[PDB]
């Protein structure tokens, strides 16, 4: 087994299309409003391994029982990548991840190619 | 928004066949000799919402951030869903819930016609 130590923190991934835009942007805030988090910007297009639009929100490990809970409930139908930092890209997005909603495809081969 | 506060407890529902069934003991062995959980028992084969043998296990929400992210680490490739216990049986399976590895198709109606 590897120890859960060797997390740092966790990504959510929070994808939308034209149709989910403004519901992202409404758990957007409820997630600046109630946890430690670091928001990051607001991608519109996919990038990297990102199969469509998304933002990141990235936070410690003590907020995982704290932000992942809340989006479970509050997601609205939203699909969401969460995953693990380890310092392993590759495994972190395609083996140590989760999602809720429903998985999407993603361009892994982006990663791989970064290593 | 819906409150965290509403969630009792979480269930991990690990499933597996004969092939992964050794691994699945071994998960099962993880879970029960680091976390605070309950272990229901062994389903070699689908029951009720469940479309292929599993085994539950249950915790409490303190928990949270200690059994999934080990699993997410460890699940050495089986599929595994974790939901809430709200006490919506519906939508804790069907909206609230996530998975890890790929999801699997699970029996809603079965819990709906529960009543
Ligand atoms: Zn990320
Ligand atoms: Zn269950």
């Amino acid at each position: 087994k590897e120890d859960t130590i060797e997390i740092a923190g966790f990504h959510a991934h929070v994808y939308f299309d034209a149709a989910s835009r403004d519901v992202a942007a409404r758990v957007r805030e409820g997630l600046g409003a109630r946890f430690e988090v670091q928001l990051g910007r607001w991608f519109d297009k996919p990038i990297g391994p990102h199969p469509k639009g998304m933002y990141q929100v990235a936070f410690l490990p003590n907020q995982f029982d704290k932000v992942v809970p809340w989006l479970m409930l509050n997601r609205e139908g939203l699909d969401i990548l969460v995953h693990p930092e380890t310092g392993d890209a590759v495994s972190d997005h395609a083996v140590y991840s989760l999602w809720l909603g429903a998985a999407l495809a993603l361009n892994i081969e982006f990663l791989r190619q970064l290593s």
